[PDB]
C-alpha cells in the first residue's frame, strides 16, 4: 500500500467518538494504562465498522491488571494488551462525565503547563483497587460489560510498517524515552535537545504529517487539552527519536 504524505486517524474514521478523545492520567502514573485502553477504544469501533462506539476504563485495567506493573507508579505495554485478550476491559470515562460501568476516579490537573485547572503537583496518587463493580447506575453486570480484544503484538520498528498499521488497523500505543525537555512542550515537532532522563511515557500515535519538510508523528498525550497542542503533540518522525518507533505495541478485535 502507498503511504500518504499525511495521514490522521480521526478524519479517516470520525464516527468513532474516541479517537478524537483527549484523556487525563489526573495525578497518577498511568499513562501505559491510558495508551492502552484509548487506542483499544478507537480499535474497537474501527474494526468492528462502528458496532463498538465506547470509551474503555482506564481504572478497570489500571486496577486490575496484576502483570501490568505498579499500577500509578508505572506499567507494561505486552501485559496491558494481553489482559484486553484474555479478561477484556470495561467501559468508563473521565471522573467528570460520570459514564460508563467504572469511571477514573482523579480529576482533571495540570502537567508541567498552565491552564485552569488544578496543578497536579509532584505526588502520585496510591493505585485504585480493583473494585469490578459498574456504578449503581449503570445496568449492566461489570463481567457483562467486558470488552475483549482476540490478539495482540508488538509492531515492527520500520517507518512504513508503523504507518500502515496505523493506517489499516487504527492508532497504536507507543513508549517512548521523555526527557526533562518534554515537560516544557508548548507546541511544534518535538526533538529531545535538553534535560536528563525521566523514564518513559506511554502514548498513542493517531497519524503522522510534514511541516516545512519535517516529517512527525502525531500523537494524543493524555495530560488534558490544556497541554501541548490541545492534548497532543508532535514528534521527529523516521529517526527513532527518543525510541518512538521502537515500543509500538497494539492488537486487533478480530
Ligand atoms: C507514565 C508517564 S507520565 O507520568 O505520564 C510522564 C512522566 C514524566 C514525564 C512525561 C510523562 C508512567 C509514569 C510512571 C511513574 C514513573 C516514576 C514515578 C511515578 C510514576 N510511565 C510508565 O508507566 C512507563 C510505561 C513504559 C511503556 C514506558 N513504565 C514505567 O514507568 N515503569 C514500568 C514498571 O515499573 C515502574 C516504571
Amino acid at each position: 500500500v502507498e503511504i500518504p504524505s499525511s495521514f490522521d486517524s480521526r478524519k479517516k474514521w470520525p464516527r468513532c467518538k474516541s479517537i478524537a478523545t483527549i484523556r487525563d492520567q489526573s495525578r497518577c502514573g498511568s499513562c501505559w494504562a491510558f495508551g492502552a485502553v484509548e487506542a483499544m477504544s478507537d480499535r474497537s469501533c474501527i474494526q468492528s465498522g462502528g458496532k463498538q462506539n465506547v470509551e474503555l476504563s482506564a481504572v478497570d485495567l489500571l486496577s486490575c491488571c496484576e502483570s501490568c506493573g505498579l499500577g500509578c507508579e508505572g506499567g507494561i505495554l505486552g501485559p496491558a494488551w494481553d489482559y484486553w485478550v484474555k479478561e477484556g476491559i470495561v467501559t468508563g470515562s473521565s471522573k467528570e462525565n460520570h459514564a460508563g460501568c467504572e469511571p477514573y476516579p482523579f480529576p482533571k490537573c495540570e502537567h508541567h503547563t498552565k491552564g485552569k485547572y488544578p496543578p497536579c503537583g509532584s505526588k502520585i496518587y496510591k493505585t485504585p483497587r480493583c473494585k469490578q463493580t459498574c456504578q449503581k447506575k449503570y445496568k449492566t453486570p461489570y463481567t457483562q460489560d467486558k470488552h475483549r480484544g482476540k490478539s495482540s503484538y508488538n509492531v515492527k520498528n520500520d517507518e512504513k510498517a508503523i504507518q500502515k498499521e496505523i493506517m489499516k488497523y487504527g492508532p497504536v500505543e507507543a513508549g517512548f524515552t521523555v526527557y526533562e525537555d518534554f515537560l516544557n512542550y508548548k507546541s511544534g515537532i518535538y526533538k529531545h535537545i535538553t534535560g536528563e532522563t525521566l523514564g518513559g511515557h506511554a502514548i498513542r500515535i493517531i497519524g503522522w504529517g510534514v511541516e516545512n519538510k519535517a516529517p512527525y508523528w502525531l500523537i494524543a498525550n493524555s495530560w488534558n487539552e490544556d497541554w501541548g497542542e490541545n492534548g497532543y503533540f508532535r514528534i521527529v518522525r523516521g529517526r527513532d527519536e527518543c525510541s518512538i518507533e521502537s515500543e509500538v505495541t497494539a492488537g486487533r478485535i478480530n
